[PDB]
């Protein structure tokens, strides 16, 4: 099955996910003097305060911070997006170095991680009906750099050893994802997709400018996750990261000058 090694990485995904080759796939490179600033575009509304965090997973690709979607509590909203988006889930993708991790790029520069917070248009009803649609998900993405310690996210490094294999769960409550949001909600928006498989293309990108500082010590916990299962050889869980694809026929645009 596709994950990220010599002989199921990404060159290998388009065999069974054709759409690999599609005309809005992500990642791409952020070329920042090619962005337009758009002076229609609305801040970005993030309304978290009322988070309910309920579980964090290793699913064998990365891991992910599950929230409850069945209400309107932790929702984007403004920016480029119409109506209104329900967070379901965070994740990361790293590197086994510094230099290397994030999936976008600025100006062809890789960050050492990337946050993506994802979200659906609760016009679609479910998040599997959501990603049929072209408008279906609203994913916002912010880069790690290695520096000082991001305090809010500690409580996630913490919990790793407890889910270091593919499939192991840990309960997860009251985490308050406003912990890991830079100051400045500049942002640069594309159309696109999704950055694992199946790839589809149902993703309104929102891409923040200013990354976060986190520290070696936090993100080398991250890479000793492990992309096995308990009781099978051991993998370390870095360079979980798509590399660039074609930005074909979009524009990127900017919500700042
Ligand atoms: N069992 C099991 C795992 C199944 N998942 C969803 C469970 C679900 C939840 C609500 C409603 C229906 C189904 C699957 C699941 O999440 N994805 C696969 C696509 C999908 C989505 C919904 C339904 C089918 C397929 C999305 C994964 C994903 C990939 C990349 C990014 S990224 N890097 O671009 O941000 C973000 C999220
Ligand atoms: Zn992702």
């Amino acid at each position: 099955h596709w994950g990220y090694g010599k002989h199921n990485g990404p060159e290998h995904w388009h065999k069974d996910f054709p759409i690999a080759k599609g005309e809005r796939q992500s990642p791409v490179d952020i070329d920042t003097h090619t962005a337009k600033y758009d002076p229609s575009l609305k801040p970005l509304s993030v309304s978290y305060d009322q988070a309910t965090s309920l579980r964090i997973l290793n699913n064998g690709h990365a891991f992910n911070v599950e929230f409850d979607d069945s209400q309107d509590k932790a929702v984007l909203k403004g920016g480029p997006l119409d109506g209104t988006y329900r967070l379901i889930q965070f994740h990361f993708h790293w590197g086994s170095l510094d230099g290397q991790g994030s999936e976008h790029t600025v100006d062809k520069k890789k960050y050492a991680a990337e946050l993506h917070l994802v979200h659906w248009n609760t016009k679609y009803g479910d998040f599997g009906k959501a990603v049929q649609q072209p408008d279906g998900l609203a994913v916002l993405g912010i880069f790690l750099k290695v520096g000082s310690a991001k305090p809010g996210l500690q409580k996630v490094v913490d919990v790793l050893d407890s889910i270091k294999t593919k499939g192991k769960s840990a309960d997860f409550t009251n985490f308050d994802p406003r912990g890991l949001l830079p100051e400045s909600l500049d942002y640069w928006t594309y159309p696109g997709s999704l950055t694992t498989p199946p790839l589809l293309e149902c993703v309104t990108w929102i891409v923040l400018k200013e990354p976060i500082s986190v520290s070696s010590e936090q993100v080398l916990k991250f890479r000793k996750l492990n992309f096995n299962g308990e009781g099978e050889p051991e993998e370390l869980m870095v360079d979980n990261w798509r590399p660039a694809q074609p930005l074909k026929n979009r524009q990127i645009k900017a919500s700042f000058k």
